[PDB]
RNA sequence: GAGUAGUUCAGUGGUAGAACACCACCUUGCCAAGGUGGGGGUCGCGGGUUCGAAUCCCGUCUCGGGCGAAAGCCC
RNA sequence: GGGUGCGAUGAGAAGAAGAGUAUUAAGGAUUUACUAUGAUUAGCGACUCUAGGAUAGUGAAAGCUAGAGGAUAGUAACCUUAAGAAGGCACUUCGAGCACCC
């Protein structure tokens, strides 16, 4: 969703990041976006499936990081309460 | 008057020079830079002159320019 | 505040390599190449010798081409010592602006 990423205090941007803070285990849940590359966004859902954390799934991964603050739009994106 | 190496330029009768680019090694993470080495040229083309022609001479092609009624002519 | 170019497919900082390398110096060492020079006097023009070429004049010997052989330095290649770097991609954390222009 996007009125939740809009939405918080503690979030997450980039997929480096989204995945750094996966080993971490702080955060509360990650969105992500569809119409990314697969090779990464893989990379973020095995993870957040493996660890127990909701998965949800966006349109396009730029008013995703929009929503972030960002003027670029990112492919994966944590709220990590 | 312009014409010479990929390009930009020199070269004013003694076999064609520089920069830059291209190749090779340095140099296996991949480049760039660097430092060495090497390659490459009917001097637009054909004559003539000369021991020798990028050089001077005549013809010829292209291109700029100017004189001209043109044909032509000059730089 | 304005105009562009880029950025979570990672802006930008730092670390870490790079590397005790390239390299500048002080030596050591005396072979490989690179280049530079070859008494005077003719001569525009000469390290020596070989073969071809080709030669008009000057010359003891001439400009091309292909080889081979010589000393003087200057060089880069091997050692020692003291000094000795660096830009980008890629690595490694932090994570949002940086760059050109008025
Ligand atoms: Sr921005
Ligand atoms: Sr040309
Ligand atoms: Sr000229
Ligand atoms: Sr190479
Ligand atoms: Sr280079
Ligand atoms: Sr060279
Ligand atoms: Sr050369
Ligand atoms: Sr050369
Ligand atoms: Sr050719
Ligand atoms: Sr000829
Ligand atoms: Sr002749
Ligand atoms: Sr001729
Ligand atoms: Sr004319
Ligand atoms: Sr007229
Ligand atoms: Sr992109
Ligand atoms: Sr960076
Ligand atoms: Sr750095
Ligand atoms: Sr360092
Ligand atoms: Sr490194
Ligand atoms: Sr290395
Ligand atoms: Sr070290
Ligand atoms: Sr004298
Ligand atoms: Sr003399
Ligand atoms: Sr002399
Ligand atoms: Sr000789
Ligand atoms: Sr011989
Ligand atoms: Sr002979
Ligand atoms: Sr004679
Ligand atoms: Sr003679
Ligand atoms: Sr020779
Ligand atoms: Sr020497
Ligand atoms: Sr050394
Ligand atoms: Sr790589
Ligand atoms: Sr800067
Ligand atoms: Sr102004
Ligand atoms: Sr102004």
């Amino acid at each position: 969703s996007y009125d939740k990423v809009s939405q918080a205090k503690s979030i997450i941007i980039g997929t480096k990041q989204t995945v750094k803070a996966l080993k971490r285990g702080s955060v509360k849940e990650v969105v992500v976006a569809k119409d990314a590359d697969p090779i990464l966004t893989s990379s973020v859902v095995s993870l957040a499936e493996d660890q127990g954390i909701s998965v949800s799934m966006v349109e396009s991964m730029k008013k995703l990081g929009k929503a972030c603050g960002i003027e670029v739009g990112a492919a994966a994106v944590a709220i990590i309460l």
